[PDB]
This record gives structure tokens, sequence and C-alpha cells, in this order.
């Protein structure tokens, strides 16, 4: 049907550090929940470990080459099996991390991207996507506030 990627990117497309999120942005985690609730979410094993528990109200599908270690989620061994395990849904949400985003970007018709105005040390990056292939269909900028220590911009891109 449709595969979408959702991610939050700091400067230089940094998305992770030492298997952790290198910022605290509750408005963006709220945006993540709004856009993934009641959809299947595909993630790599490292990201499963960084989240630390099943995302409620979502079918959690974990890519790993090795046997599953938690029966509260669905474990799959390949990209194609991950997609199949989602069932017939209107939209599959791929939620990272870097290695999984790389594999699903060529398959994706939509990107939900938060651009965070934060300079951050990172060992993991969102894939380097060709801008000519993508049209911005939504953009919403927000200044920092008492709850969110960085300004940030919500964007949705659709593949041209
Ligand atoms: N800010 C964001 O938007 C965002 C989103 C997600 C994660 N992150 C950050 O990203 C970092 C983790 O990303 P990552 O790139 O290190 O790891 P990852 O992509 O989350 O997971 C990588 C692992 O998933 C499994 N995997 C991936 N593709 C597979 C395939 N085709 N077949 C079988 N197994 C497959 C392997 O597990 P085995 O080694 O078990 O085979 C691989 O080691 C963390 O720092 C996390 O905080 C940030
Ligand atoms: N836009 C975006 N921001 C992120 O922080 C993000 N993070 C991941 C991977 N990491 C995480 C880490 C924590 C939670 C999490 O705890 N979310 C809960 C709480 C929502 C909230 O705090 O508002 C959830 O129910 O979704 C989700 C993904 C994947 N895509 C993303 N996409």
């Amino acid at each position: 049907h449709m595969i979408s990627l959702i991610a939050a990117l700091a400067v230089d497309r940094v998305i992770g550090m030492e298997n952790a999120m290198p910022w605290n942005l509750p408005a963006d985690l709220a945006w993540f929940k709004r856009n993934t609730l009641n959809k299947p979410v595909i993630m790599g094993r490292h990201t499963w470990e960084s989240i630390g528990r099943p995302l409620p109200g979502r079918k959690n599908i974990i890519l790993s080459s090795q046997p599953g270690t938690d029966d509260r989620v669905t474990w799959v061994k390949s990209v194609d099996e991950a997609i199949a395990a989602c069932g017939d849904v209107p939209e599959i949400m791929v939620i990272g991390g870097g290695r999984v985003y790389e594999q699903f970007l060529p398959k994706a018709q939509k990107l939900y991207l938060t651009h965070i105005d934060a300079e951050v040390e990172g060992d993991t990056h969102f894939p380097d996507y060709e801008p000519d292939d993508w049209e911005s269909v939504f953009s919403e900028f927000h200044d920092a506030d008492a709850q969110n220590s960085h300004s940030y911009c919500f964007e949705i891109l659709e593949r041209r």
C-alpha cells in the first residue's frame, strides 16, 4: 500500500548517539505518537532497545537477524518479511534507526521529518535523500519554549 519514514533530525541529519536520542523535545515526541498511533511501526533492533518497551497502540515489528527476545512484539528477519508482517494497512510507519531508514527510504512514498535546531554529536544519521525526488506538502515551524529547548520544524514530504 504505502510505506512512510518518520524521524527527527538534528543538524547534519544526526538522529542518534550511543543508542540514545541526543535531545529532549516533547512536542516532537507528541508529533511522533500522533503520526504512528494505530499503525504498524517497523524498527531495527537497536532502536527497539533504545525505546525500551513496546509502543502502545501500535503493532511493533523488530528487524533482527537473530531470534526474538520478547513476545510482546513481532520479530522479522528481512525487510520484505517486516512489510508482510504489517498486514493490509493504509500506511506502514518505519521508525528507524539509521540502517533501517536506509533500507526503507527507496520504498517510501512519504517522509515525516522533524528538523531540530540543535548541534549534536552523533554516530547515527538519517539517510542522504535526493531532494529532487520529494515535494514538501506540509511545514510547521516552532520556536523553543519552556518545554522544548530547541526550535524545530515539522515537515511531511511526498515522493514526486
Ligand atoms: N531521532 C530519530 O528519528 C531516531 C529514530 C530511530 C532511532 N534513532 C537512533 O538511531 C540509533 C539506532 O539506529 P542504528 O542504525 O544504530 O540501528 P537500527 O537501524 O535501529 O537497528 C539496526 C539493527 O536492526 C537489525 N536489522 C536492520 N536491518 C535488518 C535486516 N534487513 N535484516 C535483519 N536484521 C536487520 C540488525 O539487528 P541484529 O544485529 O540483531 O541482526 C541491526 O543490527 C539509536 O541511537 C537511536 O536512538 C533515532
Ligand atoms: N519525529 C520523530 N521523533 C522522534 O523522537 C523519533 N524517535 C524514534 C525512535 N525513538 C523513540 C523513542 C521514544 C519514543 C516514545 O517514547 N514515544 C512514546 C511517547 C510519546 C510522547 O512522549 O509524547 C509514544 O507513545 O509514541 C518513540 C520513539 C523514531 N522516530 C521518531 N520520529
